């Protein structure tokens, strides 16, 4: 029964940290590789 009420809390931006640095491999094709890429194209 620890108080890891306060360590989640910090595994919430741990969460995102995670995602942010390697969610681009998904992200890139969202805005990147299916919008800034296109515009610049044509």
């Amino acid at each position: 029964r620890g108080f890891r009420k306060h360590f989640n809390k910090l595994v919430k931006k741990v969460k995102h940290t995670i995602s942010e640095t390697a969610h681009v491999a998904k992200d890139t094709a969202v805005i990147a590789g299916s919008g800034a890429a296109v515009v610049a194209a044509t």
